[PDB]
């Protein structure tokens, strides 16, 4: 299971941003992040303050979620893959 480590929570005007380090696996817009019994989807991601689609172990990213899940500095959050049946 993918994992990210929370470094900080930012409040940027109308946005709540989780700054985290990718520890394991791939992390992609559309995947879910879980803390305890709270799960939310990733709506958007930034790396180096530039909008990105996915991130890999070693990346420091900012993520915005569909809803807040109580993320705090030091939390190791699990990342759930969400299948995208595009019918290619
Ligand atoms: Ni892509």
């Amino acid at each position: 299971v993918g994992k990210v480590k929370v470094e900080n929570i930012l409040i940027v005007g109308f946005k709540t941003v989780i700054i985290c380090e990718v520890l394991e696996g791939m992390v992609k817009v559309g995947y879910k992040v879980r803390k305890g019994k709270k799960v939310a989807g990733i709506v958007s991601m930034e790396r180096e303050h530039k909008k990105v689609e996915f991130a890999i172990p070693g990346d420091k990213i900012g993520i915005m979620l569909e809803k807040n899940i109580g993320a705090e500095k030091g939390d190791i959050l699990e990342v759930f893959i969400v299948l995208e049946h595009h019918h290619h």
